[PDB]
C-alpha cells in the first residue's frame, strides 16, 4: 500500500512516497504533477495537515493532475482511506442542518440531487454504512468531500464552508482481478 508523488508529470521529477498519513510533504515536492497509486485509496490535500482541497484517488496512475480532476499542481498531505470492497452503503441526507426537517436515505449514486430529491443543498447527513463522496456540482464534478461512517451535523464537518453539493457516490476499493 503505497502512494508516491511526482513534481513533474509523467512520474518524473522528485518524487515523495507515503506509507499510509503524511500531514506535510511540503519540505520534499514543491509541487505534485504526477501520482501512483498502488494497493489501496487515498484523499489528498492542496494543503498540509489535510487542509483545502481535496482529491480521492483509487489505485492507478496518474500522468497528469488533470487525470485525478485536480484544479493545479498544488498538493501538500494525504491520508489513507479505510474503505470496504463490497457490502451495501447507505446515507441519510437532511434539509436542515443538526438532522433537522425532511430526510432523504439511500444506497445508491445520485449525480442530480435536484432532480432526485427536489434539493438544492445538503445541510446535514449521517453515513449509516460504508464510504461516500460529496460532489459540488452534479455528475460526479467539482469539489469533493470525503464522508467515512459517522454523523456530520454541519457542512464543516466534511470539510465543506458550503451546504452547496449536488451530486454523491459510494466508494469502495478497486482490486485488479489477477490470474
Amino acid at each position: 500500500g503505497k502512494i508516491s508523488f511526482y513534481e513533474d508529470r509523467n512520474f518524473q521529477g522528485r518524487r515523495y512516497d507515503c506509507d499510509c498519513d503524511c500531514a506535510d510533504f511540503r519540505s520534499y515536492l514543491s509541487r505534485c504533477n504526477s501520482i501512483r497509486v498502488e494497493g489501496g485509496t487515498w484523499a489528498v490535500y492542496e494543503r498540509p495537515n489535510f487542509s483545502g482541497h481535496m482529491y480521492i484517488l483509487p489505485q492507478g496512475e496518474y500522468p497528469e493532475y488533470q487525470r485525478w480532476m485536480g484544479l493545479n499542481d498544488r498538493l501538500g498531505s494525504c491520508r489513507a482511506v479505510h474503505l470496504s470492497s463490497g457490502g451495501q452503503a447507505k446515507i441519510q441526507v437532511f434539509e436542515k442542518g443538526d438532522f433537522n426537517g425532511q430526510m432523504y436515505e439511500t444506497t445508491e449514486d445520485c449525480p442530480s440531487i435536484m432532480e432526485q430529491f427536489h434539493l438544492r443543498e445538503i445541510h446535514s447527513c449521517k453515513v449509516v454504512e460504508g464510504t461516500w463522496i460529496f460532489y459540488e456540482l452534479p455528475n460526479y464534478r467539482g469539489r469533493q468531500y470525503l464522508l467515512d461512517k459517522k454523523e456530520y451535523r454541519k457542512p464543516v464537518d466534511w470539510g465543506a464552508a458550503s451546504p452547496a453539493i449536488q451530486s454523491f457516490r459510494r466508494i469502495v476499493e478497486h482490486h485488479h482481478h489477477h490470474h
